[PDB]
């Protein structure tokens, strides 16, 4: 005991920042009724698993800094610790990817119950995934001890678990995440090109003499909504009027068209914006769950690789390092809903107040 002292201080900060920032998460999506959709019902599961790992993991590592590395438990909780962390942990990167995988399908596409079937379908995934952990490591210590300290000892364990753990569903959420970002690239896109077509067929009603120029202006306006409704009825209305021949009222209807052309284009245009938004915010938390949890998940692999050649002592301080920069980042993703969702920020003040109505 008290080999290491100065360090447990830091530990119990990213401790408390983790419990009672994903508690607002959990407090917000529960309550705002703004936050009531799919990617924020996976967002409250991510807390969850950020909070079981703030309270269930992240003490017994702090305990374990205080004894020197060196377990202070009962033994066959080393195996349970690890099934636990190895769980939150599969389950928070195959969520990210989860959300990133049904935001891709949602725009090639047109329930909480169907949210929530997913979450559990992760979440059934992740243990079955972490079950070897207890299931082999339970009945051998040495896949669960070194030197006394509770740690992965099994390298299989180590290289099959970086992978389907960590690496394999990255990859999945870094295409699906730019695959993304394309597609709504291509909607903003399309979205101009129609807008160009109404507006252009538009000037040339005004300035149309025949039927025959009204008319087939009308026929690609109608295409172009069509592409993209009340908006095709109303121009079919002009249309009769132009194959009868009514070339002024066809015109008159048309810059009524005009405004209704602003309302569409407007509303589909501002729902593209907020879908970048979003994606954005997404992008920061796959971001930053790579990026701090990279030194832990690329030193655990090389300890594997250079076993013989490279000092495990410094190897083994580094994972000691790495393994709570990996734990900051459960403090984090209630951070960033705050600086850039306003639903979330006013949430947390609201409930930081004890005003839990809205
Ligand atoms: C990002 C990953 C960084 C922070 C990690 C991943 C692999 C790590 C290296 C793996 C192997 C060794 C050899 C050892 O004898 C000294 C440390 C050293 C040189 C590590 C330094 C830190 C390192 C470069
Ligand atoms: C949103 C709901 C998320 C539910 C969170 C449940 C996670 C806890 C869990 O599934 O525990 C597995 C158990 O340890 C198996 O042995
Ligand atoms: C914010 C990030 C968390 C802060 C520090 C974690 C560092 C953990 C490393 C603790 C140092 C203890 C160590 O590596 O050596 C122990 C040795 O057995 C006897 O001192
Ligand atoms: C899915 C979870 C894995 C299943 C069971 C947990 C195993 C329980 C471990 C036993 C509790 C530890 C204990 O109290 O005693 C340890 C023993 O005395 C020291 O050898
Ligand atoms: C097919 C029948 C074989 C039964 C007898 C085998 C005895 C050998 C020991 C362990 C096996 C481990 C099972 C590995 C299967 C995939 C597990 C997995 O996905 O990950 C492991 C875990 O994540 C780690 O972190
Ligand atoms: C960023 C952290 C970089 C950490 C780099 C650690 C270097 C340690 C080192 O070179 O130690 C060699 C060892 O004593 C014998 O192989
Ligand atoms: C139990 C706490 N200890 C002992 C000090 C740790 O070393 N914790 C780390 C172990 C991990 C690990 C190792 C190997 C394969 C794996 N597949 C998924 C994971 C994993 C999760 C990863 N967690 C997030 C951090
Ligand atoms: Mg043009």
């Amino acid at each position: 005991l008290q080999e290491k002292n100065w360090s447990a201080l830091l530990t119990a900060v990213v401790i408390i920042l983790t419990i009672a920032g994903n508690i607002l998460v959990i407090m917000a999506v529960s309550l705002e009724k703004k936050l009531q959709n799919a990617t924020n019902y996976f967002l409250m599961s991510l807390a969850i698993a950020d909070m079981l790992l703030g309270f269930l993991v992240m003490p017994v590592s702090m305990l374990t800094i205080l004894y020197g590395y060196r377990w202070p438990l009962p033994s066959k909780l080393c195996a349970v610790w690890i099934y636990l962390d190895v769980l939150f942990s599969t389950a928070k990167i195959w969520h990210l990817c989860a959300i990133s995988l049904d935001r891709y399908v949602a725009i090639q596409n047109p329930s909480r119950t169907k949210a929530f079937l997913k979450i559990i379908a992760v979440w059934t995934i992740s243990v079955g995934i972490s079950m070897p952990i207890p299931v082999f490591g339970l009945q051998d210590d040495s896949k669960v001890f070194k030197e006394g300290s509770c740690l992965l000892a099994d390298d299989n364990f180590v290289l099959i678990g970086s992978f389907v753990s960590f690496f394999i569903p990255l990859t999945i959420m870094v295409i699906t995440y730019f695959l993304t970002i394309k597609s709504l690239q291509k909607e903003a896109a399309d979205l101009e090109d129609n807008w160009e077509t109404l507006n252009d067929n538009l000037k040339v009603i005004e300035k149309a003499d025949n039927a025959a120029q009204v008319k087939d202006a009308l026929t690609k306006m109608r295409a172009a909504a069509l592409d993209a409704d009340i908006l095709v009825g109303q121009i079919d209305d002009a249309l009769k009027l132009a194959n009868e021949g009514k070339v002024k009222e066809a015109q008159a209807a048309a810059e009524q068209l005009k405004t209704t052309i602003n309302a569409y284009i407007q509303k589909y245009g501002q729902s593209i914006s907020n879908e970048q938004k979003a994606c954005k915010v997404l992008g920061i938390v796959f971001f930053l769950f790579v990026v701090m949890w990279c030194p832990f998940f690329i030193t655990n692999i090389m300890a594997v690789i250079c076993k013989e050649s490279c000092n495990e002592d410094v190897i083994g301080a580094l994972l000691n390092v790495f393994v709570w920069i990996g734990y900051l980042n459960s403090a984090v993703n209630p951070l960033v809903y705050t600086l850039f969702n306003k639903t979330y920020r006013s949430a947390f003040s609201r409930y930081i107040q004890c005003q839990y109505k809205e």
